[PDB]
């Protein structure tokens, strides 16, 4: 299968489901505007719960979808500043976020930061899976994603995430699709 514009985003037709396309490449429309996924939600629900039975200082709070006008903003802020370069190092050009998908998720340890300590990091290596989710922006796959790595940042993709996270690649390079850096 190959990417399809579909006009609000571009997709590809995973194993089981229809995969939405976020990144770098493929912006999602200005006006798409999905809010939370319902069935995203209550498979990390559940991930948090297994993470806290296991022991990690994991918030029930989390960073969910985020909107192409609030991204705007925040994107907005950041080259104002830190400049326009460190903006797309660190931020998310509007329309450009996984968060506005409404599939993917920030967890947030109740030390009020994201998860970055190393046994609960690997956990979600391990484990996301489990739940439909794979961490997004694997250590190393930089280029290939267009993100730098983050330990935090879970997406969900559901049945088939239990062979990606298997194959240890990114879902550009599982499913065939283009990534890296905005091209402008
Ligand atoms: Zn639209
Ligand atoms: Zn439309
Ligand atoms: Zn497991
Ligand atoms: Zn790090
Ligand atoms: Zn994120």
């Amino acid at each position: 299968a190959e990417v399809v514009n579909k006009g609000d985003y571009y997709s590809i037709q995973g194993k089981y489901d229809e995969i939405i396309v976020a990144n770098k490449h493929y912006p999602l429309s200005k006006d798409y505007n999905p809010g939370e996924n319902p069935t995203a939600k209550a498979e990390l629900v559940k991930l948090i719960k297994a993470m806290q039975e296991a022991g990690f200082p994991i918030s029930d709070h989390y960073s969910g979808f985020r909107s192409y006008e609030t991204q705007t903003k925040l994107y907005q802020d950041y080259v104002n500043q830190d400049g326009k370069e460190a903006a797309d190092r660190y931020s998310a050009r509007p329309g450009y976020s996984e968060h506005q998908t409404g599939l993917a998720f920030d967890v947030i340890g109740t030390d009020g930061d994201l998860v970055t300590e190393e046994k609960a990091a690997q956990w979600l290596l391990d484990h996301a899976a489990d739940y439909g989710f794979v961490v997004r922006y694997l250590k190393g796959k930089e280029k290939e994603t267009g993100y730098m790595a983050e330990e935090w940042h879970l997406r969900y993709v559901g049945k088939e995430a239990k062979e990606i996270a298997e194959s240890g690649l990114s879902l550009e390079e599982y499913y065939g699709f283009e990534g890296g850096d905005y091209v402008d």
